[PDB]
Formats: structure tokens, C-alpha cells, sequence
């Protein structure tokens, strides 16, 4: 309940796609977690 990222559409802007990657990559390393 990250309620996620949040992605525009697409293609905000030849970025944003970046930005919002690094949005989620957050996002996973949260959740996962590793254990283990």
C-alpha cells in the first residue's frame, strides 16, 4: 500500500519514465525484503 507508484500513462516527458522507475524500485526493495 505503497499504493504504488504512480505512473502517469507513459511518457510524461523523456524522464519521467526514469523518475518513476526509481519510484517503484523503492517500492519493491520495501516489500521484499528479503528476508533472507
Amino acid at each position: 500500500a505503497p499504493l504504488e507508484p504512480e505512473y502517469p500513462g507513459d511518457n510524461a516527458t523523456p524522464e519521467q519514465m526514469a523518475q518513476y522507475a526509481a519510484e517503484l524500485r523503492r517500492y519493491i526493495n520495501m516489500l521484499t525484503r528479503p528476508r533472507y
